């Protein structure tokens, strides 16, 4: 087997508040909407953003002349725990991506996504990929998401980010942040299914194949 998912981390500073976007929530109460249907869409949202920070991380080393270290993508299941959980070893969020990613959009417009979404020429879960908001479908199964992630940028501190999607998150500092990003989400109610081993195997299957680095569901390989 080949794990990198355990519970390392370790809150290391005082918490921080911040209140989300006026627009955020309607965000993501919208992209919600669009995907119940196919609700397990969710984990291929998570994945090609990992694949996105990935080759970021690529072309910084590219630059930089060096080696690709593992560049690996890792779902784990807990049953017990009612949790599923992504983790990519790619460019990771500094800071003040932790702060103004979510509400990028919000901030500089949101009529080009909702016209996009509206227009559906592509599917939903594809438009709402590439205007970078796949991460809002992490909240429309979760009851709360705790990410930890640290930025490969020089300098860069490892943070605890949380939130229950409601209109707050939380960023404390944290030791034992691998480079990159880890996603936990603690599942609704009625989302129990993806803390299924044997149901998480069956949807991601499908398309694996197109994954360009090492996909592993509990520490075993995909593709
Ligand atoms: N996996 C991976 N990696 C990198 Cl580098 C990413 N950069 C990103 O913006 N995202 C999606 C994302 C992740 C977040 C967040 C907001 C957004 Br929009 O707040 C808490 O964590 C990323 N997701």
């Amino acid at each position: 087997l080949h794990s990198i998912i355990s519970s390392t981390e370790s809150v290391q500073g005082s918490t921080s508040k911040h209140e989300f976007q006026a627009e955020t929530k309607k965000l993501l109460d919208i992209v919600a909407r669009s995907l119940y249907s196919e609700k397990e869409v969710f984990i291929r949202e998570l994945i090609s953003n990992a694949s996105d920070a990935l080759e970021k991380l690529r072309h910084k080393l590219v630059s930089d002349g060096q080696a690709l270290p593992e560049m690996e993508i890792h779902l784990q299941t807990n049953a017990e725990k009612g949790t599923i959980t992504i983790q990519d070893t790619g460019i990771g969020m500094t800071q003040e991506e932790l702060v103004s990613n979510l509400g990028t959009i919000a901030r500089s417009g949101s009529k080009a996504f909702l016209d996009a979404l509206q227009n559906q020429a592509e599917a939903s879960s594809k438009i709402i990929g590439q205007f970078g908001v796949g991460f809002y479908s992490a909240f429309m199964v979760a009851d709360r998401v705790e990410v930890y992630s640290r930025s490969a940028a020089p300098g860069s501190l490892g943070y605890q980010w949380l939130s229950d999607g409601s209109g707050v998150f939380e960023i404390a500092e944290a030791s034992g942040v691998r480079t990159g990003t880890k996603i936990i989400i603690h599942l609704k109610s009625d989302c129990k299914e993806f803390s299924s081993e044997a149901r998480v195997r069956d949807v991601v299957t499908k398309y694996s194949n197109f994954v360009s680095f090492p996909l592993y569901l509990n520490g075993r390989r995909m593709n």
